């Protein structure tokens, strides 16, 4: 069918067959490999020999290390320059500006950052031609949700990282089953390089190819397409992780009525056997990992993992707000991670799992800040730059956001529906970040509206890149760094959830772990002890007069919280509710929401800022 052997690119091919792939399938991997030019195509089939052989050449490359203390456990440890998601660098491409972003008053906007189909075209053309020259082009077929759940969506991704293969075996479920499912339906397609063709034109830092000079993470939802570039970490390279789990699947949400969200999903049951889920929105830092996998300090009661990062949720026929977690593991922060801290992911992450930017024992164990774990007199401390380090140095052992990837299948509570292809009815949303001062630990919505204003009223203190130190900033939704289209038309639509008949719309609740005292000190012990807010909100669904009201939603009664064991709580100043402080943060929600929302800020969000603000000016 051809005048020479040009695109046909089966002489290339080292595993798989290009003819047993769907048609659409077929066409996007020969075209990127015309256009990226690698020396051999490696169609994923997510077997367990592909991935052992894989680690291994891995391995014996120096790409990463063996971690001789564990199970098949693996250690990456990246240049520090690909360290994390780049906000500044990442964009969405949509014909018009206001489609992705509101137009802000000032400045840039918070909420987002796009760039024109003819911006994104030029830099597409100085980066990808000839790109994976001298590697392999893994065709990664993968499934956001459990195979054949109509609440999943099904990717191909290109790469040419076998670390992004490994990862992504471990956080999607990839391979042949994935492309047998597929067949001549629609997909995502998801093109990533490393941006280091061969011979090398730059010096490689500590065996991890990246191009952080042109790093760029795009995305084109009209197109159905995440194109990134220049970076082999995170969610820059796993593109599952964040482009197609919130960006891309947003603005899917947004056409397909459902909703895409930075949400743990967690199934709890009481001492009487009950058992509700809840999903919780908190930005990076506020744990939701912690909560996703809690061991809870109260008797008689268990909490269950569904998901820990990303929620897709959609009404089912009866009117349950049903979600599911589309990963297929968990991609969590190590630092701060502890038998103390979160005893359930050190029993997940024991075999099996890779671990990224994380230091390194004498003995082959793993090491970071907060682990909690003394070691034996002589064992030393190889740090994620590679050298030695000791306890009192400037620099920490593990960069700060380094990373385990572990199946989620290891965790010990993990929920035996997880994996269930309907998802489980969420009957609470929480919203929650750190506020030092003001904010209660925990509060009620008084409607759904006013719970959508909460989610979009959210601020907490963040912590490298884009500033130095600590600083409160809004996160709405926990969505800041992940709206796959304009923030105000992201609020129409969590609105619109109350006009859809029948539905059983979750109570909304707000917490806040980290309100500290005068002195910097934690008002509240948090995790296990959780546990206790966890009942209250149980009881609050259950519709049990445990609530009183204030201005800004209802707090727990005095005694409606178990705090048996817990006599040092400060409650007066850990409940209190200051006028001052809350005329405050209206007037600044109110400017923030002006400045970066303006004319795409839904009425019902304006009337719910009104109602606040005259509850607080008659305390
Ligand atoms: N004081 C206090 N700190 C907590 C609590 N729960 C979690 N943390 C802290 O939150 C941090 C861990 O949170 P992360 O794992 O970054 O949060 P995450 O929401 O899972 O973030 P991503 O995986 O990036 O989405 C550590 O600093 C923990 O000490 C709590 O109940 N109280
Ligand atoms: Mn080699
Ligand atoms: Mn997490
Ligand atoms: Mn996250
Ligand atoms: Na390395």
């Amino acid at each position: 069918p051809q005048l020479h052997n040009g695109l046909d690119f089966s002489a290339k091919v080292i595993q798989g067959s290009l003819d047993s792939l769907p048609q659409e399938v077929r066409k996007f991997v020969e075209g990127n490999a015309q256009l990226c030019q690698p020396e051999y195509i490696h169609i994923c089939d997510g077997s367990e020999e592909e991935y052992g052989r894989l680690l291994a050449h891995m391995q014996e490359e120096g790409v990463i290390r063996k971690l001789k203390k564990y199970d098949n456990c693996w250690l990456a440890l990246t240049d520090p320059r690909d360290v994390a998601r780049i906000a500044s660098k990442t964009v969405i491409i949509t014909q018009e500006q206001r489609d992705t972003v509101p137009i802000p008053k000032s400045g840039q906007s918070q909420l987002g950052r796009w760039m024109s189909e003819e911006d994104f075209e030029k830099a597409f053309n100085a980066r990808f031609p000839g790109c994976m020259k001298g590697r392999t082009m893994y065709v990664i077929p993968f499934s956001m949700g459990p195979l054949g759940s109509p609440l999943a969506k099904i990717g191909i991704e290109l790469t040419d990282s076998p670390y992004v293969v490994a990862s992504m075996r471990i956080m999607t479920r990839m391979g042949t089953s994935v492309l047998e499912a597929l067949g001549d339906g629609e997909f995502i397609k998801c093109l990533h390089s490393v941006g280091c063709p061969l011979p090398l034109k730059k010096p490689l830092v500590n065996n991890w190819a990246c191009n952080p000079e042109l790093t760029l993470i795009a995305h084109l939802p009209d197109r159905r397409e995440i194109i990134s570039f220049g970076s082999g970490y995170g969610g820059n390279s796993l593109l599952g992780k964040k482009c197609f789990a919130l960006r891309i699947a947003s603005r899917l949400a947004k056409e397909e009525g459902w909703l895409a969200e930075h949400m743990l999903i967690l199934g709890i049951t009481n001492p009487e056997g009950k058992k509700k889920y809840l999903a919780a929105a908190f930005p990076s830092a506020c744990g939701k990992t912690n909560l996703a996998m809690m061991n809870p300090t109260l008797p008689g009661w268990k909490v269950e993992c569904v998901g820990d990062d990303i929620a897709w949720m959609k009404f089912d026929a009866q009117g349950n707000l049903r979600a599911i977690n589309p990963e297929n593991g968990f991609f969590g922060v190590a630092p701060g991670t502890s038998v103390k801290t979160n005893p359930n992911a050190i029993k997940t992450i024991q075999k099996n799992t890779i671990f990224t930017n994380v230091a390194e024992t004498s003995d082959g164990g793993v090491y970071w800040e907060g682990i909690d774990e003394p070691l034996a007199p002589g064992v030393t401390i190889t740090s994620w730059k590679n050298k030695e380090w000791r306890p009192q140095d400037e620099e920490p052992c593990a960069h700060p956001n380094s990373r385990f990837c572990t199946p989620a299948s290891q965790c010990p509570i993990i929920d035996p529906a997880w994996e269930s292809p309907e998802g489980v009815p969420i009957e609470g949303i929480i919203f929650g970040g750190r506020r030092p001062a003001g904010v209660p630990l925990v509060y009620e919505a008084l409607s759904w509206q006013h719970g959508v204003f909460v989610g979009a009223a959210m601020r907490s203190e963040a912590t490298a890149a884009e500033h130095k130190g600590k600083v409160i900033m809004h996160d709405p939704f926990a969505m800041r760094p992940f709206f796959g289209y304009n923030f105000g038309k992201y609020l129409a639509h969590w609105l619109s959830m109350a006009h859809r008949p029948a539905a059983k719309l979750p109570k909304i609740f707000h917490v806040n772990w980290f309100r500290k005292d005068k002195n910097g000190k934690f008002l509240w012990p948090g995790f296990g002890e959780n546990s206790r807010v966890l009942e209250w909100m149980f009881g609050r669904i259950e519709g049990e007069d445990s609530a009183k009201l204030t201005p800004i939603g209802y707090v727990p009664k005095e005694d409606a919280l178990n705090l048996k064991g817990l006599g040092d709580v400060n409650v007066e100043e850990l409940f209190g509710i200051s006028k001052e402080f809350w005329e405050k943060e209206v007037e600044e929600i109110d400017k923030y929401l002006e400045d970066q929302v303006n004319a795409d800020l839904p009425y019902e969000i304006e009337r719910e800022l009104r109602a606040l603000k005259q509850r607080i000016s008659q305390m």
